[PDB]
DNA sequence: TTCGAC
DNA sequence: GTCGAA
């Protein structure tokens, strides 16, 4: 594996320096749209060093690394360190015409971050920041970092997953629902290209535990339905669902409800009447150490698999990897088993919040990622969650 | 809310 | 919590 950035230049995974180093050379995979070619950063530290530096370094790296070049970055200050006073700030900003929001915060704050990160998100892109964390020591790994996921957010690709695109799947779902309290819940439906692309969003409004099984159907139709729309000619030969997320439990009846959603979808043209499909769940096992392998894919029975990966002693991350449902002739199936495996070890390499690899696949983690901005979101009565569908405002 | 491992 | 990353 290898990750394809700009200028048709590939880079080796497991390796942040060499990719900064692509990045420089060659460009992202792809360069964000901008508007405005404006960007505002918002703080309370007028005199303040490290916040000089924070912009002199996220200047000089969005152009010399990002190829997003003769930005400008506009400042705008707020006085005191509260809701109402840093939105009014917010607002001057989105008044003057800028692409995204930089927002530097006084400190870690759980209650101030979710009314206004929710409120950023239905606005514009958004990174948040905290002052008190700054340092001269790690500011170059914090900026390069924190733009992996900026310019996500402004539409960029910073890089995709070279994959063979004779192999895989046409489109992936990740799909199920997390559980925000005891009681309640959300689903969540988003499509990704085997190349680790997210292509389009879903997610279900807050629900209770009894009503999960009509809201993943609806949110799996919405989120095709919106590929579908944005991309009419994109066939659908190959699908595979990856379901994940602690939910209700009642897979029999999840498993039948999400086959009728895959014959419902045919019946609509939105995937074709021939699709090839396995509904796969995913779930992260315990951690074991390998006393003194790597993408190794492992059998437990024809439908249960392991896929492990790196996580003296060799700690290994395993993923349980099932098949509740296929409709795969049996002298492909083995052929298929390899192509699915293969695909989740591509997708867990495809991470934009940050350089490092999370080692989860994509069609997992990002739904994990959401699931924390809309149960906190909920928790501290935050404001509730088109840019939205078709960009990783989570990162 | 840099992220993510210890 | 605390710290190290190309
Ligand atoms: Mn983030």
């Amino acid at each position: 594996l290898t990750y394809r950035i700009g200028n048709g230049a590939s880079v080796p995974i497991s390796n942040t320096g060499e990719l900064i180093k692509g990045l420089r050379n060659y460009g992202p995979y792809e360069v964000p749209s901008l508007k405005y070619n404006q960007i505002a950063l918002i703080h309370n530290n007028q005199f303040s060093s490290l916040i000089n530096q924070l912009k002199s370094q996220i200047s000089s790296k969005i152009d010399e690394v990002w190829h997003i070049h003769n930005i400008n970055i506009s400042e705008f200050i707020y006085d005191s360190p509260h809701f109402d006073s840093i939105k009014s700030q917010v607002d001057n900003a989105i008044d003057t015409g800028v692409d995204g929001i930089m927002l530097v915060l006084p400190e870690y704050n759980t209650p101030l971050y979710y009314k206004l990160k929710s409120y950023l998100i239905n606005s514009i892109p958004s990174q948040f920041m905290r002052y008190d964390i700054l340092s001269n020591r790690n500011l170059t790994f914090y900026v390069d970092n924190l733009l992996v996921q900026f310019v996500s957010k402004l539409g960029g690709k910073p890089w995709i997953l070279n994959v063979d695109p004779e192999k895989g799947s046409d489109i992936i779902i990740g799909t199920g629902a997390t559980r925000i309290d005891n009681v309640n819940l959300f689903c969540f439906a988003m499509v990704f290209k085997k190349d680790g692309t997210m292509l389009w969003n879903e997610i279900s409004p807050i629900v209770t535990s009894s009503e999960y099984l009509t809201y993943l159907k609806s949110t799996i139709k919405k989120v095709v339905y919106g590929f579908k729309k944005s991309n009419p000619d994109w066939d659908v030969e190959k699908l595979t669902l990856h379901v994940s997320g602690k939910r209700p439990k009642m897979k029999d009846g999840e498993t039948k409800i999400l086959k009728e959603t895959v014959e419902e979808l045919k019946k609509q043209e939105m995937v074709s009447r021939d699709v090839k499909y396995a509904i796969l769940h995913l779930n992260e096992t315990h951690p074991f150490w390998v006393m003194g392998y790597e993408g190794t894919k492992v059998k437990l029975s024809s439908k249960r698999y392991l896929l492990t990966l790196l996580q003296m002693v060799t700690p290994i991350k395993p993923l349980s990897v099932e098949i509740v449902s296929d409709n795969w002739t049996s002298e492909e199936y083995y052929h298929n088993v390899h192509e699915i495996l293969d695909e989740i070890y591509y997708l867990s390499k495809m991470n934009w919040r940050g350089f490092r690899s999370r080692n989860l696949p994509v069609t997992v983690n990002y739904p994990k990622l959401v699931a924390g901005i809309i149960a906190n979101v909920n928790r501290y009565g935050g404001y509730p969650i088109r840019s939205l569908q078709t960009n990783p405002w989570f990162l």
